[PDB]
């Protein structure tokens, strides 16, 4: 028993960070078989970036121009495109090390391992959630932008997310691994609106379950409700609203521990209307949506990975 | 700028494990050069444990009784020893991915990251504080015993722990890599008193001074006070002490945010005496104390490993 933050274990992305050098700007890379992907705006300069035209920077930069150092040796670059947001630079050397991966957009709500990394090398590993408005909280300094987000099935490393800037309010935004923003964000350093979070609804459900699993029962009240009825009121509290689909993701759970999904949301809705009266649940003096349906199986079921 | 809890990259560890297999009894060991480092109480079955004699069962097992995996190849164990409560077995193979390690024993107050497997596969990775009572609030199922904990110098893997067993109420326990327990804990399934546990000071300090790196600056007042008076107030919720030894590793911080320690430690007073008054620091509405100093340090200024 016990519940943590718990991220995908990260050697198998670790085996594809490089650092990726134009003129003086460095950042990191994600070395796959012969391709090296990584944030387009390694080649502007500072000045570039508070209005960057991309397309006419690439043109005056050829293969040479970009320096790709894997470790200590430093990878020829032989040939490369941009693609959306992203460059893909395409080396004379296959990574020994490629894992079984996919390319996937995830959909807000999901959660992934973020391998935060500077000059190639990895920092740490923490778990985030793509947040209804785009947005991650996450951990990044100067040198991050390159750091991947990825989910782990088995033995496939489900690549999520690419690291491109964050709001001054520490809030980040990226892309997926084609160079496609996340929300209504552009590579441009100036102001931009993100639109209000909500709430993880369901990701909350799955968490108050994780809570029954570890013992933490006290907030389950003896109430059903109706999706509407409960749809209703989490409005109010700029919850999301819950759909069946939801409710069958939330299954696996509800058999395990008994409950229903919709007692299940009657114990929420009294916390939403009430509060937590000073107490805690699963140690949290507030409630916890960065934790999926599945998060709490794989943590609780132990899954592993090859 | 954002503030996660963060574990180190957990790749040099995943390389390491192999899952050890003695009768019908499977937990994961630690294969470094051609040695495999696992819990002593694979020897037992569930009938051995309530009052094992692991002298006595060891004496009846050969080296051909263990069956240690590495992926899909068997490795061959050709000696053993018992180091208090750890089992060594020497096998015919030394492990090619070896990292540059040490053994360490950590400090009550001190964090790791623990890589949490099943048979001998990495499930996940997250981050954990050695309380002051040698206790720690891990997340481990059946079979997790042998899964390691560690921190990360540049390319040395400082291993400190590895589990071996849980109190009913969610509490992990075990041993440095010497077999050593922490705390006063014997492997025995019995009942067992662990002292009252204290909030680690330093560290909730230290997660303040992340919060004022990060724009959280609500909470900081214009006194100061002495390092007596602090610890005075401090002694009635439960902190523990803290001490000139304290004070100048969280130098670092101070001077990067200029504001001196025991001016921290003021702020720190109110906030015991009054509460947050409805408000988070750092998303939380506690006070978090399982950062260390370094934690902060390597996180915000971007520290990476080779
Ligand atoms: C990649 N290495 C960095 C990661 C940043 C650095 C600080 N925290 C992070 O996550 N990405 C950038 O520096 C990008 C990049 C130009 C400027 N930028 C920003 O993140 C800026 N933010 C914005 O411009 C805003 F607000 F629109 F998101 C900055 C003010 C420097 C934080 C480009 C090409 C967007
Ligand atoms: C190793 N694979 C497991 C990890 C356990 C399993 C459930 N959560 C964990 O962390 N270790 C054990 O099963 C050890 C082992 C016998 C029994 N045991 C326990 O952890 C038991 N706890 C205790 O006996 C207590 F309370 F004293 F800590 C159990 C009740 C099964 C959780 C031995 C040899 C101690």
């Amino acid at each position: 028993s016990g519940f943590r933050k718990m991220a995908f274990p990260s050697g198998k992305v670790e085996g594809c960070m490089v650092q990726v050098t134009c003129g003086t700007t460095t950042l990191n890379g994600l070395w796959l078989d012969d391709v090296v992907y990584c944030p387009r705006h390694v080649i502007c300069t500072s000045e570039d970036m508070l209005n960057p035209n991309y397309e006419d920077l690439l043109i005056r930069k050829s293969n040479h121009n970009f320096l790709v150092q894997a470790g200590n040796v430093q990878l020829r670059v032989i040939g490369h495109s941009m693609q959306n947001c992203v460059l893909k630079l395409k080396v004379d050397t296959a990574n020994p090390k490629t894992p079984k991966y996919k390319f996937v957009r995830i959909q807000p709500g999901q959660t992934f391992s973020v391998l935060a990394c500077y000059n190639g090398s990895p920092s740490g590993v923490y778990q985030c959630a793509m947040r209804p408005n785009f947005t991650i909280k996450g951990s990044f300094l100067n040198g991050s932008c390159g750091s991947v987000g990825f989910n782990i099935d088995y033995d496939c490393v489900s690549f999520c997310y690419m690291h491109h800037m964050e709001f001054p309010t520490g809030v980040h935004a990226g892309t997926d691994l084609e160079g496609n923003f996340y929300g209504p964000f552009v590579d441009r350093q100036t102001a931009q609106a993100a639109g209000t979070d909500t709430t993880i609804t369901v990701n909350v459900l799955a968490w108050l379950y994780a809570a029954v699993i570890n013992g933490d029962r006290w907030f389950l009240n003896r109430f059903t409700t109706t999706l509407n009825d409960f749809n209703l009121v989490a409005m109010k509290y700029n919850y999301e609203p819950l759909t069946q689909d939801h409710v069958d993701i939330l299954g696996p759970l509800s058999a395990q521990t008994g409950i229903a999904v919709l007692d299940m949301c009657a114990s929420l809705k009294e916390l939403l209307q009430n509060g937590m009266n000073g107490r805690t649940i699963l140690g949290s003096a507030l409630l916890e949506d960065e934790f999926t349906p599945f998060d709490v199986v794989r943590q609780c079921s132990g899954v592993t990975f090859q």
